């Protein structure tokens, strides 16, 4: 009888960074059927599918004929995770956020091209909105990466501050994605803290996500444990020495990142535990310009890493990008120069500061 | 020795979408016996058996010798899932919708069929309470669809608020069955919530159902933790980023839907996360009616998906469902002419609102 | 080497019905021995032994050999339970309740036949005594069957209350052995409930037996949590919708059946869940004729499913028990009429009403 | 290569009543060595090993060779487990006393025997200290075989109060050794209950051991939650039905047996639950005729289930015991009568009575 | 290909009566190299190692391929707890002692002999300092080994009570290692008691040590539940009964052994269970020459069983240890007379008296 070749079902994981052994099971035997006549290779829609189609055919009708596809899977999907371990020991951080950018644009090459539907004037209206929202803005997110990428102890934590839709949010969950992190939610008593901490585990960066303190009912703020195990957490936060991380799973320095909150009282021991402290207030014309430019909720697209890393292709020039990406980025340049101008743009942001709808 | 085909264990299951590795094996052992001698195929009242009798029955017999039943069905059932992963990456949310009806359509084509029990005129009935409840209802439940299928951030629930036995808990009910999701129930401690928001995963829509606040008990409401965990889940409601669900088991964006409850303080905080509130005020006539019209009960009628997709095969034209399902429509709305007219159904209504029996 | 039949060990456990691999396992075991010289063939004392015995005599001689008798019984095991979840899908209420009727008859024609120790007339006292409990008591049973087969949302759920020794606790263990279902324990908190709810999958019916309210301390009444906890089950005891139970496992209807407590006070909206309210008042004669006739509580006759069945048989036509077991009750009624007629019959509730010695 | 006997193994752990897979493990190992040389063969003290040597000899060897020694042992445990449920549900009561008897008449046997080390007098004067404890104390024991025997609805529990010291604990310790029970701790809160209540399965009787009640700290006494746990437990008391019982792992009917307890005050509803109460004062002869007679302590005498079937074999005739062990109930009266006499025992009783050392 | 004899690598685990899986491992795999050039099997100081090399030298070879490692090593450490579960029913508790003795001597001979660094004359240092402790040292030694032996209900335990460094710690640390038992904590609530129990299952004797009451602050004593919690385990204590014992797992007579604590209240219920109580209080001139003999504390001789047994070989004659051992006992004289004298003892101990170091 024929054998199904493990290596190349692997091979196909680590291809697509696939850490789902259902999704690698159901995506694999999609490729059992004729890819002449495979209809999702006509749409080319899902690279995942059509790149990798005609690479396993053979090795998927094999597959599909198989009593132990799970069996299969999961030693693909640990291959992943093992090399995971080895990059996260081995890769430099810049080789990381590389690694991450590549990802975006891969996608951004997808939704903007000849078999995408999403709108790249719409982007660019959220690169305007996004700019509008702090002074300096491709400078701070510029700055962020550096604050990550470096990762020095006592230097590795931002704290964004301000009340409900005052952008705070929006910027985090925006830098979330652009670094490819993981959310994190410290609201919970200490005894379930620890299996909350080891998400964090091979993570480049994290965000502590929506910080409560207590003693601000009298001011509508809800109740909380955040503040008080975030501030007995000076060893994760600093990253001067390695934790130890459960989910025991791994002994690492605790990813750098951002904690965002609302209008709470800090204590003077975890205040010192940020490099920079950015405080986000209710712009008028902000809310009414997103109101004229629906689009811009509607789509996902000012909380997208896709949207900061368009605001620093369209600002920043080649030399601000790593060596390695250098080709994408010019040829991003050329695509983003077809379609709006420095001139173009300016009306935007003059669009945002009115409160009127971005795009004319 | 004879091999069982995995592979069309794994069809069947497929075909059935059996997502229950018990069931599969006792539908599966039904097959092995002689279709042409098979009373079950004879009275044809079951297509997951009498339509794939025949396909299966040599496969069922070596399975009926097999020593490894249980893990043939594993396998399949896992399939099941696997496909699902894919889908809830790849399918449109109007594919999802498309599914779920051609589910109800074949349910409706056996239910009001040759071997089939219900009664048409019964169903019908049900559409005329059902149409009474609110104004423009086949609008109400449109724009429900519209707002399933879109998902759009902050836009995505809808608040039922009304006393016990006023239509909210029905009509609620109804469309988690015409969108084929999943009711949770948050009136728990904070502790054990995270499980239960991990039963939202792969679904198409929620119902947060009968969530209880507090200090109401001087008007006799129950108190409970619903209001204020709900509180405390707002990237859950406005599903501008993805979460990070358990029962880790996946990270999306979480399914949208309804909450209900009783006449209970909302929040301004948690108000703000609804972009519609339906009231729900018992109306004399309509329990009369129901009570003249008792069949409606007894069938579980006015709860059911199928009563609801009637509705709008009444009321709706063939244009305003999917191209996929057009052909389908039609041979229905042929079906209801034949046994209501606009003039039978406008009396239903009037019978409806005089509090007397539905059918006359 | 000789190869073990797992489809005829299988075939065993669904001839008996056999939920239990140890008990499997053993009954399995005691069929290696030769059927000719079997003392237990001989005796006939135990169906499930000598109907079964030449059949898997072979298989039970290479079953001894076995070095995988638990994998063996386990698969068995499993498809009693596959069987069941098809069943339960499947089968009618009314051919549930006729297999059950068939349990109970197999076992009336074995305790009252010629291997048996069980005396008939003593059966007999105890259906006298039954129908002194409550007037109109033929009625009241078949009332209740009906409810359980029918199935009606909001309409499933009797409630028994009165004192200890009322004979309430006593109606009720007898209706739960005459349908087949579970008794439940809702006296515990709310974080143990949804495990013992978990109990009622693919039952029948079900008995939340010996429910406590609070507050009734002061009338020498314990306190509970068991009312608290059924006021906020209205889903699971109107079964207008399928619930969710876990021991999740199996979305479904929860089971119809009754609620039995002492004399607690009963909040408004719990009280409209049930449909009748029997109230069980201690009448001295009932005690004082079951302490002269003792065999009834040695035995334990007043709580079993076959003196209810008894009853019917006794009271009621051929024409009100289903088609299916008409014979078998055309049999069991002229072995009745040998033994007792309606003067002696009534002369036994004559002597029940004078507190005396059922049998003369 | 040879081939291990599972059967064999089996056959071993079903004759010697093995429930320990480690225990076997060690047992059958050390058959591997020849019986002819074999030194525990020569001692003849140990009959789980003298009587089975040659018989497992070669067997045992090949057991020595296997690299599935535990599998091998955990089969052969199951299968007794598995004898276990069948005689649970297939053996009268009466015979599941005569098995109990005939491992204590096996026991008495060895321990009285040319390779036995125990004193046959000795054990005698316990008797006579035993028959000293409560007046007719041989109707006593034997009317409480009868109790455990019978096992009569309401009638299945006795009540064993008195303080430290009395009698109560030893004379039900050596009642629980005769029936061959498990004894039960319900001072734990209700949470953990259920897991203790499961030691009850396919028990012949067990033993509700030093049951706390509260607000008795002013006698001197401790506080604990037996008392009403127990009040809690009226259907695992009364035995009437079936109860499900957990360690769900089986449904049957709770056994009977006692509850020991200091001078606590007894509920209503808890003290109508024993159909006897035998109140234990400490009596001053009592504790200096076992003062002066060590050995009955040292030994373990006035525990020992052989105590009280000595007891028994002295006071009561052949035809008092069942007719399956009435040779060897002839042969210990005949062993009995040569080293007493009713002179020799009423010298005892008298010696007893005076607090003087039994043996002269 | 060739073979590991699983049974070599059982003979090795239960030669050196290895209880760890790794452990094994670890030393079967340092077997592997040729023993001729082996530099641990020149060094001579582990006969775990340099006494089974050469007999398993050629086995752990084929070991060191084997794929299945693991599994050999756990059938192995089973074997070895087998052998102890079959040890603790068969053997005397006099060949229990046997064997600890025989364990302690092996160690002498290594630690005392060519290849060992111990210094025999600062063990008899000790011996001098322990004899010191308490008046007839030698026979409170001898009693508590009679004690442990003899096993008598209610006369198994001994209390020893004093304030921190009193010599009550170190004694009964040093009985400990003597006999070969293990320490419980019982400090911790009764919810965690029955895993820490279980610690006792196949044990010769425990120490519940650092045992703490309630309300004792005030003399700064710390607060804890172990007093209560020993004050509800007479059955554990006075060994009358067998126990149930988890981590259920075994029933047996709970070891006897030492309660150690520091000056609390002890109720008359828990006083009651100790058959002798040992006051240990600070002496100034046995802590003056600790002082002044820090190779003592600084090499762990006060607390070792070897220091105790030297003890015993010192002051006891041949006929006072079991016949088993009385070759290794006349050795061990002859070896203790070639350096001390009863004249140089008695400086020893007239050195301790005046706080002065032990050894001249
Ligand atoms: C409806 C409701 C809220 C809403 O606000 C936002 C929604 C999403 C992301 C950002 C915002 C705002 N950021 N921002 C800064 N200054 N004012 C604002 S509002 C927009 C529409
Ligand atoms: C008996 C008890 C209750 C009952 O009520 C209902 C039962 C099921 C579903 C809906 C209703 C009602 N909906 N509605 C709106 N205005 N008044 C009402 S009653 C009907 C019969
Ligand atoms: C001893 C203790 C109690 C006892 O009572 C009963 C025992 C079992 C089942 C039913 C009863 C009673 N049912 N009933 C109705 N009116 N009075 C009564 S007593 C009988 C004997
Ligand atoms: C030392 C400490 C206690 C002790 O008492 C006993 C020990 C074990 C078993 C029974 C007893 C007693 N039963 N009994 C009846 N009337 N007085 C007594 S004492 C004996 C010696
Ligand atoms: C430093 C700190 C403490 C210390 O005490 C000891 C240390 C270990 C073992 C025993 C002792 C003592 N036993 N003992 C009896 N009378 N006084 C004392 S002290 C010695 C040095
Ligand atoms: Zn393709
Ligand atoms: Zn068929
Ligand atoms: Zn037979
Ligand atoms: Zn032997
Ligand atoms: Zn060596």
């Amino acid at each position: 009888t024929k054998q199904v070749s493990w290596k190349l079902v692997t091979q196909y994981a680590l291809d697509t960074k696939c850490e789902d052994v259902f999704l690698l099971m159901g995506m694999y035997l999609n490729f059992q059927e004729a890819p002449a006549a495979c209809a999702a290779c006509a749409a080319a829609d899902q690279p995942n599918h059509f790149n990798h189609h005609e690479k396993h055919y053979y090795n998927a009708q094999i597959f599909a004929d198989s009593k132990n596809q799970k069996s299969i899977c999961q030693q693909a999907v640990d291959t992943v995770a093992a090399k995971q371990r080895v990059d996260s020991l081995h890769m430099t951080r810049e080789e990381m956020l590389v690694e991450r950018f590549n990802f975006l644009l891969d996608k951004m090459d997808l939704i903007f091209g000849a078999h995408g539907n999403a709108v790249l004037e719409q982007y660019m209206a959220g690169v305007a909105w996004i700019h509008c929202l702090l002074p300096q803005m491709d400078t701070v997110i510029y700055e962020f990466l550096k604050c990550i990428v470096l990762n020095i102890p006592k230097k590795r934590y931002w704290l964004f501050k301000g009340p409900i839709d005052s952008g705070k949010t929006t910027l985090a969950a925006a830098l979330l994605d652009l670094c490819g992190g993981k959310s994190l939610n410290v609201n919970m008593p200490l005894e379930r803290l620890n299996f909350e901490l080891g998400v964090g585990i091979d993570q480049f960066m994290v965000v502590f996500e929506d910080v409560k303190g207590t003693g601000a009912e009298s001011r509508d703020l809800p109740s909380g444990h955040g503040i008080s195990n975030l501030d007995c957490l000076r060893d994760y936060l600093d990253g001067s020495v390695k934790v130890n991380l459960e989910r025991n799973k791994r002994t690492q320095v605790f990813p750098p990142g951002i904690v965002t909150m609302n209008e709470y009282s800090v204590p003077r021991t975890l205040q010192a535990r940020f490099v920079r402290q950015i405080d986000f207030r209710p712009k008028a014309y902000l809310r009414k310009s997103l109101s004229c430019s629906e689009y811009l909720l509607e789509k996902r697209i000012l909380q997208s890493g896709m949207t900061l890393l368009l605001l620093l292709i369209w600002f920043r020039p080649v030399a601000d990008f790593a060596a390695a990406i250098h080709e994408r980025i010019v040829q991003w340049k050329e695509r983003l120069d077809l379609e709006i101008s420095m001139y173009t743009f300016s009306t935007m942001k003059a669009n945002v500061g009115m409160g009127a709808p971005i795009l004319d």
